[PDB]
C-alpha cells in the first residue's frame, strides 16, 4: 500500500575499513568517500539514490561521522543505557530493552539530510571550511522507535525548560558529539521526533547510531544524534563544542578568516540550523548523459525536500534561464502512508495518518520535447513551499557552505545530433559544469552562472 | 517595560464615508484609499507606519474589507453570539459576555499583514486581478481576547478533524466572508490564535471586526476573520467562495486568462496562503527624500516580518546590486514582552514569555557613509529566517499578485550635490522608480530591475 523495504544488512568489512579505527563496520562500496578512508563521511551516487526510490537502502544511506564509530557489542545492546537529567522533576535512566517494553513504538518514514548537502557547489565558487558534498547528502528510511517526546515527558520537564540537549557516545576530536533541539518540538506530534533503534526494519547499522539514536524530521542530520547517551532538558541551547562550531549558516559577508578569528560569530543561535530549507534537485537527465535529438518528450525528473514539515507546493522548471517556468507533477509517497490509516510495521505503529506534516522528500517529473531542450543552455529547477517561500536564484555563500539551496542547474551541451548534460558537480571527482567553468575562468556567481553568451 | 499604546478612538465620520454604505464608521484621513471610497481597503503611508513604532495606532491600522462593514449597535454587543458546530462532540453557542467571563483572557502583540502587501510592484510589471497595495499592508497591535484553541477545545473536536472554518457576519458580493485555519495550529500555544475583542486597549473599531474577530499570528490577514459568527470544525478546508477565489499564490506561469477560464487552479490547497513569507522593507530613506552628500553616516532603516512565528535571523543590505551585503542590526520589541514575564494588560494576560515564536515584526538599522551611497545606483534589502530561507532576487509574478517578497529596492538618483531616493512605488499615486522605469520602457523583470547601465 505504501513503500516498505528491508534488505540484507552487509557483513563484509572492506579492506579500506580493515585498516582503520572503524575495522568492524561493513560498508557498501558504492558509497563515495568524502574525507578519505576515515572518518567515514559518504553519500551515494545521485543516480542510485534516485533509482532506489522513496526509501533508500540502509547500506546506501549517507553517513556523517565527525570521528570514529563507537564499538558496540551486540550481546549487551538491550542494556545500552540513556540518561534523562536536567530541569526535570524526576531524572531517570532507561535502557533500550525498557524503551522497547514501556513506550509506544512507531514506524515512520523520514527523510534525513545533512546540513552540508550541495556544499561542493559553494566550494567551487570559494573554498570554505567544509569538505565537498554532492547533492545526495540525503536518504529516506523507515525508522522505528519511540517518541523523544514521551521519554522526556516521563521526567516532567519544568515550565521554564526550552531545549533538549542530546549527547552521543562517540569521541570526535573535540569530544562527545552533542547538540540540541527545542523542547516543544519534542512535544509536537506533527514533528514526530523519535528515539529510533531500527531503520528499514533492521537494528541500527553502526554508521547510523547502533544501538540507539535520535531522529529529528524536517531538521538537519546534525541534530539527529547517533549512539545516544544523554538527554538534558534545559532553558537554553547546548554548550557542546559541536553545537557552536558546526552546523551554522553564518552571514554571507563573514569570511573564513573572520570566523577563525572571532568566536562569537558562532555563539548567536540565529545562525544555528534546525529546520532545513527547501531544496529541489534534478536527477534525470544524469550527469554526462547523452541523448539524441528527436521530436520526443524526455522526462526531466528529480526529488525535493523541505524543513519543518512544510509541504512543497510547486516545483517549477525553466529552460530559458528563469524567464518562464513549467509546472512539474509532484508525487508524495508520504501521503500513501497518510491515506492508509493505522498499520503495524517492524513492531511499530504507522500513524502518518495522524499528521498533516511532510516529514519526507517528494518526487517530480516533467516531460518536455527534446527539441525544446535542444534550443536551451540549461535546465533550472526551483521549489516553493506552502509558506510561499521559494528557493533563490542567488547563492548564499557561507563559511561552512551549508544549506546551499540556490536553484540547481544542469547545463545542456550541444554536440551535433545529441545533447550532453552536465550537473553542477560530481561529489568526489571532477565531471560537472562547474569544473568546466573554472577552467574557462568564469565567475559562477555572475548572472549567467559563470557561462559565456 | 515593553511597548503599550491606547489612543482616543475616532468619532468624526468623514464626508466620503457619510455618502457610503459604511456611513457610521469613523476613519482616519491619513489612510490611503485603494478601492475608492468604498468598500474600504486602505494602508497608512509608509513613513507614518514606521514612525508610529512597534505598535500601530488603531486608526492608522490597515483595513481590508471585501464588502461593507456590518452595522453593530454597541447596546447589544455583549450578546453578540458565535456558533461552534461541526465535527465536535458538543456543539454550543457562546456570546461575547460569556467569552469574557468563562475563558482565560490574554493580551498579545501581533503583526497583521495582508496577502496583498507589495502588490503594486507586481502590477507595474503586469497588471493582475488585484488592486494596488503599497508596502504598508501591515500593522501591529495588542490584541486582547481568548484563545481560539480554548473555545474550540470546549466542544471536544473529533480525532478526524483537521480544520476550523470561520465565517463572518458581513455580506460581500459573494456572500458571507469565510475561510479556515488548521485545527492543530489552534491548539498550539506557540501560534497563539485568538478570538479578540480589543485592539490597543479599545473595543474593536468596525473596520477591525467589531465586536469580535479571529486573529491568526504569522498568517495572512485573510484568515483573521472579522465580525465573527460561525466556527466549524471539519476534516477538510473551507468551501467558502472567498477561500477558493481569493488569497492564493497561483503558479507564476498561470495567466489571468487561464485562471478565469479554469476553476480548478483555485481548488488546490497547495496554493492557498496561510503562513506569510519573509518580507523586509526599507523605510529610511523615504520616498523622494533628498540628502546632501557629505562624509556622514546615514542610518538606512526598516522593518521585516515573517510567517509561522519563525524569527528573522539576519537582515542584509546591498549597495552594489547584490554582489556584497552588509549585516543590519535588528531590534525585536516582541522580546521585550518575552523577557518581562507575566503582566495584566487591558484585562488580559501578557504571556509572550511562555513562547519562543516571533509573532511580530522587527526593526533594523544600518549606518553607511553618504559617500558610499553616492557611488551606488540602489539600496537592496533582504532577510533570512531561522529556516535559512531567504527572500528571492527574482519576482514570483502571480495572478492575485500576492506575497510578493522579492528584494525591496530603493533607487539612488544623483543630482549634483544631493541624492534623491525613490521607492519602488507609492500605494495610491505615481512617484516611484517603477513609474519612471515604465516611462523609460524598461523590463522590470530583467537583471537590472529595468534600469539602464
Ligand atoms: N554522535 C553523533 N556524532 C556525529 O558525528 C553525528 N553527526 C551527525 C550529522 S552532522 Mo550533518 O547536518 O554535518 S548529517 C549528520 C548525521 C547523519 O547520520 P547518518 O550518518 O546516519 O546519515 O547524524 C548526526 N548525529 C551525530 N551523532
Ligand atoms: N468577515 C471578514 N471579511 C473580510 O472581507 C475580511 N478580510 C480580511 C483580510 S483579507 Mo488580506 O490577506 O486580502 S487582510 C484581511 C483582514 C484585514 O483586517 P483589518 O482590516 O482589520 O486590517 O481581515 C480579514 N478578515 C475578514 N473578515
Amino acid at each position: 500500500p505504501f513503500p516498505v523495504r528491508q534488505d540484507s544488512p552487509l557483513t563484509e568489512v572492506l579492506p579500506t575499513d580493515l585498516k582503520t579505527k572503524d575495522n568492524f563496520v561493513a560498508r557498501d562500496p558504492d558509497l563515495l568517500r568524502l574525507t578519505g578512508s576515515h572518518p567515514f563521511n559518504s553519500e551515494p551516487p545521485l543516480t542510485k539514490l534516485y533509482d532506489s526510490g522513496f526509501l533508500t537502502p540502509v547500506s546506501l544511506h549517507f553517513v556523517r561521522n565527525h570521528g570514529p564509530v563507537p564499538y558496540v557489542p551486540d550481546e549487551n545492546i538491550l542494556d545500552w543505557e540513556v540518561s534523562i537529567e536536567g530541569m526535570v522533576e524526576t531524572p531517570y535512566k532507561i535502557k533500550l530493552s525498557d524503551i522497547m517494553e514501556q513506550f509506544d513504538i512507531y514506524s515512520t518514514p523520514v527523510t534525513m539530510v545533512c546540513a552540508g548537502n550541495r556544499r561542493k557547489e559553494q566550494n567551487m565558487v570559494k573554498k570554505g571550511a567544509g569538505f565537498n558534498w554532492g547533492a545526495a547528502g540525503t536518504s529516506t528510511s523507515l525508522w522505528t522507535g519511540c517518541m523523544l517526546g514521551d521519554v522526556i515527558g516521563k521526567a516532567r520537564p519544568s515550565k521554564r525548560a526550552r531545549f533538549v540537549w542530546m549527547e552521543g557516545a562517540d569521541n570526535p576530536a573535540n569530544g562527545a558529539y552533542g547538540t540540541c533541539i527545542r523542547l516543544s518540538w519534542c512535544m509536537d506530534p506533527e514533528r514526530c521526533i523519535m528515539i529510533a533503534y531500527q531503520q528499514n526494519g533492521e537494528w541500527l547499522h553502526p554508521d547510523h547510531g547502533k544501538p540507539l539514536r535520535v531522529v529529528i524530521p524536517g531538521v538537519i542530520g546534525g541534530r539527529s544524534v547517533k549512539w545516544l547517551k544523554k538527554l538534558v532538558v534545559s532553558d537554553r541551547p547546548s554548550e557542546n563544542w559541536y553545537h557552536y562550531f558546526d552546523n551554522r549558516v553564518l552571514p554571507t559577508m563573514v569570511t573564513p578568516e573572520m570566523a577563525k578569528s572571532d568566536d562569537r560569530w558562532w555563539k548567536d543561535e540565529r545562525y544555528a540550523i534546525y529546520d532545513l530549507n527547501l531544496q529541489t534537485i534534478i536527477c534525470k537527465p544524469e550527469n554526462q548523459q547523452v541523448i539524441k535529438i528527436s521530436e520526443d518528450e524526455y522526462e526531466i525528473a528529480g526529488f525535493g525536500y523541505n524543513g519543518g514539515g512544510v509541504r512543497i507546493g510547486r516545483i517549477e522548471v525553466s529552460l530559458d534561464k528563469g524567464k518562464s517556468w513549467k509546472l512539474a507533477d509532484i508525487d508524495y509517497p508520504e501521503d500513501r502512508y497518510r491515506e492508509a490509516g493505522y498499520f503495524r510495521l517492524f513492531g511499530g505503529l504507522v500513524n502518518v495518518c495522524d499528521r498533516m506534516s511532510c516529514l519526507c522528500w517528494c518526487f517530480w517529473k516533467l516531460k518536455v520535447p527534446l527539441s525544446e531542450l535542444a534550443r536551451s543552455k540549461d535546465i533550472l529547477i526551483r521549489g516553493m513551499d506552502e509558506r510561499m517561500m521559494v528557493q533563490p536564484r542567488t547563492m548564499y555563500w557561507n563559511v561552512t557552505s551549508m544549506l546551499n539551496n540556490w536553484w540547481y542547474r544542469v547545463a545542456i551541451i550541444r554536440e551535433g545530433e545529441s545533447l550532453r548534460f552536465e550537473h553542477p558537480v560530481v561529489a568526489n571527482k571532477p565531471g560537472g559544469w562547474m569544473d568546466r567553468v573554472k577552467a574557462e575562468g568564469g565567475d559562477i556567481l555572475d548572472n549567467n552562472w559563470g557561462e559565456v553568451d
